[PDB]
């Protein structure tokens, strides 16, 4: 004890002792309040930050949670993938003179996704690891584009010195019925995306996702099954 | 009873309580006189036109003719391609003040089709919708890019509310004997074109088209038909 | 009878059949809650809007007592320069799919006044008035740009069919003490530019500015003058 | 005789053996019809257009007049600045392939004036004249920027082989009461650059303009005189 | 009789009333003087230009010959690719004051090629056929895209009226030992571009080229034939 | 008790209890060892530079005596104009991921100066000083432009908590024979904005600079002198 | 005798009587010291550099040895993909005023490989050889473009009236047990590549490379081996 | 003895024992043959080029001249203004691999001059002297912009080592009766701009120009006598 703590209109629930899931709601008619999750990262001096909450406002909270129970600047901010629950908040992260970082897909969306751009942009690797000369003062951030899958622009991030890899909106938990919102998705590549997720995080036991408690490999294992149906 | 309103050079056919087509006339050595088809939908209090006649002075007399039919302002227009006789008359929308929206892919080919563009471009999400913040206030229309046929371009339009969709010069009616002008048609991908056409729209049974009276579903597998024998 | 109307956070004064001011509030460390003044004109069957409120949250209170109140497509917004109180709620515009107006100095300078630009440029004649071209469906909105002041880029309005002019934060009450923040003022040009804005609505009345209740022409010479004590 | 001959809605009258005077019409609130002249020019095998009719169609008519009456092709127009009367007619040069010129000013101020821009920009050295790079097969045509008047863009042309001198919109006759639409002027610098077209045209004796028939050189000394008033 | 007329360095033989084909020669270590072949065409009035030669100094030699020969005004130029003897002379053109057309990927690659682009880009529709619009004033001239072969971005010309097409570089004579320069050539694609060219031109008898004098139909296909064995 | 701090090929003399001078040298034929001076700002948590040293490797070794002296992530650097004696170790800064700001108008110079320029521009309001939008977490760094003086882009630099003003290369000692390299410099300014400087922090009593010790006041004062005789 | 020149902390290896190797060591955590080979070419009255050092200062050194041991200007470098061991003294080649060359890919590269871009962009031909146009003064340097294999922009050089071929990073010696950092790797494309290279210099018979000793042509097919096993 | 070198169809005449002067001749209607004057510096083992000739033909005879008389590489020529007797021949220099440079002006006055622009652009200090760094290798070459004259562009150019100074077409011989062309002059400028070329080069004896022969600084004093009469 004791348990998740409840700050203004947001969750935060604490996954190790310098990692927190930022949780935030947004009312969708008929599907009741549908929680969005991020992930707060302290290291050593400063605070991670990915993803927004939904909107500026719940943002701006998160912001106020790390001020008042950690205390140290936001040194920066890396987003998933141009959607409003993932980039809906850019604009307090800019308000707060937080540098911003997002895939450069990402910031090209962004427009026609009724998204705000990221101040900074990502570019991956053949591989897909981040080229490091374009993220700068990441840290323990290891950020991954595993692929189109959820979105052309998904990526994904994992934590070096924790089991913790965030999935994003490309995984689901091992019980999900569906893939979601596939109003921008890319059936045909989503399932080895999933997969290659899972291979570049090999060693993580629990996985963060969008919309769903942290679980365990089992997450990507049946999301890559659930993606096989689609092409 | 009554019949078609003649106004002007253009005749009005209503299609329904808040829908009607346009239809202007362009003589072509030999072929006659060869009618082009559009849209005007009133939603509430304004009117969206879908489509301009073949020139500048037929498409102010379709603005003549809802504001002395119909009295609202016209909010916007969407253009379905950039050819002559959809595209032709985008200079009087633009001095009447009327928002344009097209295809950005249109807007693209505007210059080398000899058309204006478009003031705005849309954008279409991987599944072949209209991205919603590209496309403000178009209330009932649902726009849907079906893929490459008649050209590259060429989207569709369906009207909420009724059982009406606009194929535009992709479709042509049940007993066409060819698919027309293939100058700029995609051989290999029109048919699933159409096909996804007819899919976006499952439940319309008037099917709206440039050249030919509204007719069924049966024009879109008739179209589909004759799209096969291409590739 | 009655008084001005409260909605949300906000305070709505009719001063015309057709035209409501709207005032946003913000508190600022010492000087209290410092009201700034907008406008909000009915124009047949659709609303014009004069200026944001300092925020996006109070900009969306507008559009919602707008709906309630008026029940009209709210058509266009202009902003008058690029400061927090006239421009902060450009986000709230935009969301709404309202097409926003500015001069396209403002447009230009919103960047380093942290604003976000309005999406259509207002261009100038040489003699001040805006050039009809670049404000399409503005009515009775007659946009004047009187020279540097307050701001290099501050703009004024006129509403025709009215006695009443919009000065902005060019202009101060009869008895202000101080013409406030010079921050971005030019104070060579000043004086002029505010006698130019009384020259260009001569027969208007009733003088609306950003900070105080409406006030007589009184308030443009006594600002004038103390503008001259500036060069 | 005979005299000026009728064809369609305009006017032509022969001002020389190569050269013509176009004339069209428009409707003016209160001002009756009120004519715009330019020029027509025959210089060997080709044919030589200044300035536009108010719109399209009428600078259709005139193609129509030169192929009926002339028979060359018309290898170039110049444009005279970005008012409707000079380049309202624009669509209907690029419609026929005809290469366009105007000043680079008019071209930048053409959008901001509702018009539509010349193909090409002219460029002018520092004496005023026409860098002729940038105004190939102008043949007779000598073009002179005059400085700021009319318009900031307004430049003039004077016919080689001829008496012969357009001052456009920048000359009134001997006789006129006022210096005319004053909107985009530069009433500073007015009077020198009227009398700088004079002295660039130093031995014409005929002076043609936009608005009155064509008058001696007292048109240029009676506008500089005017123009004088405004400083 | 009599023969082809010698003018300068270079060769003009007449193939048709209204069609001189222009040959110029350049000195290449071992492959003695190689000469390229251009076409000279007469419509009505004016006379147009398919390829430059060699060199700006034999470029102005052909302007040289029509003037001396034809006399009338070259209204335009199209060149058939980015190589040294299509594109050579293009200074030559540009300097007499001639209108440039080629390929929009034929500009593009002029820079790599060490060539000056055209002034004019020409774009092509998905059939290979040139988008009218780009083409102004063209005349009998028809430019068709027969896709990749000798180079990306070879382009060839019909002359309607005649039995004559031109097929640039692309095609070699009936007994031709290879394909030549290979340079810049797709492989791939070569033999499928000979026979659309072929396709494109079904009624021409007449068949000129780059490197060889005018040879039949007979041309196209032993061309095809080489490339065949490419692929 | 103790003196200057001598690490690697540098100084660090400490001014205040958070405010450190770092000094540089360069080898100029006869004129010795040529010192620049520049500033480390401790505030809370993180370090604030103001100007790079000399060269590259210099700078490196500023970045290394901040990690052991202070141990706290360097959050941005502020570089007061485009010389090598402020600019020249920029790559040192972008290599460490330390975000650089400079004037937009040294960013603009650095080509031709020869400098890297920084990451991001800095815009300032027309009294001065910096548009706060344009410099996120500055903290205690006050920023401002006084006018043209050393050079067009030089800017000057308050601490706030402390009597210290940061002159740069505007300033000299109040005994000084002459203002240096006037090689960039706009002698007819010069004074103003030296005076200016002054005004801009009217309580500063430590005025560091980037060639000599820090002075009094009547460093300015002595300059501001020197720079009358200019004009 | 006598053995490779140490200068600096650089080795020089002559390899024929106008090339020379150049070699710089760069520390890496593990694998001791590791190689970085480039190359050095006298051709008349001037240099060419193939390649810069691992960093800024070890090239100053390079450009030190040419001078003591050659005495001729560095007419330009040619540097073969933007990795630090290739692009990592770029500025110290660049403040010197040697213009540099890279593939048009490498500079497009360089920024998210945290290189800095050459000046000036290598265009190449489908066939892989440059474009002459865009690799002015090469003299006897061949470059060529084998295709994806250890980057995307890998490029090849051969050295006219030698036996000598640069294979760079492509090339691994004919014993080495891996293709080495594989990050940016083409894996599917990798053996073709290394072919292409081996089929462009056939005659070749010392193949050069980054991170091991000049090896004969068993290298090229070593390494091609081993690339197949990746595919 | 001897006397100045004939050398094709131009003139050398040396001036010092490492600088030529180049003279080439153009026809023009009335005033005889029209010399233009440029030089050529031997500078170690590389030659350094002012101006071109007349034309491209003109400037490759340049280029033999100096491979015969000379036999070192042209490392780079820079041109001192926008004219076709000082950048007519820039295609001969781009042909044969010259670094070519001009006035960031010139360059920009290129097309509308119908020249051919330098591949590099000059940038001047505002005392007149061009920046280090945008003038790589120039070596003896000290070039200076005099401010505008002859034209707004016009640089100068002195020989360091040398008792020499090159005016280009700013200054005219002692006993010159005007100063010719005028077409592009600043008149009001233009004697300050003469006397600030003399003052720049303070001990040069021997005055070197375009059209006249090198004469002594009474060339300077007459030329600026001249231009007073213009203001
Ligand atoms: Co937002
Ligand atoms: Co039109
Ligand atoms: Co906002
Ligand atoms: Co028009
Ligand atoms: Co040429
Ligand atoms: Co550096
Ligand atoms: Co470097
Ligand atoms: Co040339
Ligand atoms: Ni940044
Ligand atoms: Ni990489
Ligand atoms: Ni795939
Ligand atoms: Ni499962
Ligand atoms: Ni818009
Ligand atoms: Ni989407
Ligand atoms: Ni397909
Ligand atoms: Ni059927
Ligand atoms: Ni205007
Ligand atoms: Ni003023
Ligand atoms: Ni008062
Ligand atoms: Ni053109
Ligand atoms: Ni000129
Ligand atoms: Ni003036
Ligand atoms: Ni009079
Ligand atoms: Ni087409
Ligand atoms: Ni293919
Ligand atoms: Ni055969
Ligand atoms: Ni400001
Ligand atoms: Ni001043
Ligand atoms: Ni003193
Ligand atoms: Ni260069
Ligand atoms: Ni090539
Ligand atoms: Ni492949
Ligand atoms: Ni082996
Ligand atoms: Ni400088
Ligand atoms: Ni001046
Ligand atoms: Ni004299
Ligand atoms: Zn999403
Ligand atoms: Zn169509
Ligand atoms: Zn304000
Ligand atoms: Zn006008
Ligand atoms: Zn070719
Ligand atoms: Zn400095
Ligand atoms: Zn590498
Ligand atoms: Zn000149």
């Amino acid at each position: 004890g004791p348990g998740d703590q409840r700050f203004g209109d947001l969750v935060f629930r604490q996954l190790a002792p310098n990692v927190w899931q930022h949780t935030s709601y947004l009312d969708m008619p008929g599907f009741g309040a549908v929680a969005s999750n991020g992930l707060i990262v302290r290291d050593g001096g400063r605070v991670l930050v990915v993803d927004t909450a939904w909107t500026d406002d719940q943002t701006a909270q998160i912001l106020n949670w790390i001020k008042q129970e950690i205390n140290l600047p936001v040194a920066l901010a890396v987003v998933t993938h141009a959607h409003q629950d993932k980039m809906g908040g850019m604009d307090a992260l800019h308000a707060a003179g937080i540098a911003t970082y997002a895939n450069a897909l990402s910031n090209q969306l962004a427009p026609q996704e009724g998204m705000v751009a990221a101040q900074h942009s990502l570019t991956f690797a053949a591989n897909g690891w981040v080229e490091p000369a374009t993220a700068p003062n990441f840290g323990p951030l290891k950020v991954f584009y595993p692929g189109p899958g959820h979105t052309s622009d998904n990526i994904t991030v994992g934590i070096d010195g924790t089991d913790i890899a965030f999935g994003g909106c490309l995984i689901k938990d091992s019980k999900a019925k569906s893939l979601g919102n596939l109003g921008d998705a890319d059936t045909e590549h989503y399932a080895a995306s999933v997969r290659a997720f899972g291979a570049a995080f090999p060693k993580a036991s629990m996985i963060v996702m969008s919309h769903s408690a942290p679980d365990s490999r089992a997450a990507i294992t049946h999301t890559a099954r659930m993606a096989d149906k689609l092409r």
